[PDB]
């Protein structure tokens, strides 16, 4: 009772991983965005267990992934892009190409942006 | 046999990818071993599109992933470890831990074995 109870509460909280690993696309969808938030910094221990889960349920995560790419959380999109793009099946890989091209042609005004543009350029040439 | 026609014929054969991307675990299972063969060299262009599909279906591929890790093709297990393990959900990750420990124990006598030991030791420290 309480699907939201399965969302990690902090960056070390792997207490719900075993439960999360049993869900199918339809059951996890209502908290998928919340689980994506634990990829905001892959340096977090919980991010390691969360990544395999969100990738597995990629086909209900795409609208939330786009939301992240359009937003202003540079660190979050850096990890989502770097970590999830190489593992999206073809139709999903296509849904985010626009955003990757847009990121590749951001004006470089700092090192974080340089990271994002360069990553977005590498991944276009590599996976597309 | 219809299903076996969905196996790529060669390293440039992405003609079956759209059909492969629609299948569920139990449909794809009988050819998952043949699909894993396209990770024998990730430099093969079709490998990029096969990887997301075999990871998506990890929970019917584990027996075959064990065979590869226990087998005689060093390059093949190299790509399977390097590419798939970071994206196995927790229970599936645990299933291959013993193989990584075994491989990390190989006496290093050439650079290919060196690659395998370094990779296994790194992944054990990082993901386990």
């Amino acid at each position: 009772t309480s699907l939201r109870d399965l969302i990690p509460k902090h960056k070390f909280d792997n207490s719900t991983i075993d439960q999360l690993c049993k869900l199918i696309d339809n059951e996890i969808e209502p908290i998928i965005f919340d689980l994506l938030k634990w990829l905001q910094d892959y340096n977090w221990p919980i991010a390691k267990d969360i990544l395999p889960v969100v990738v597995l349920h990629q086909s209900i995560a795409m609208p939330h992934i786009l939301t992240i790419l359009q937003g202003n959380d540079i660190m979050w999109k850096y990890w989502v892009i770097k970590l999830m793009i190489p593992y999206l099946i073809y139709p999903n890989k296509q849904l985010v190409k626009s955003e990757l091209e847009r990121l590749s042609s951001l004006e470089i005004i700092n090192e974080d942006i340089r990271e994002i543009v360069n990553l977005s350029k590498d991944y276009l040439h590599f996976y597309y």
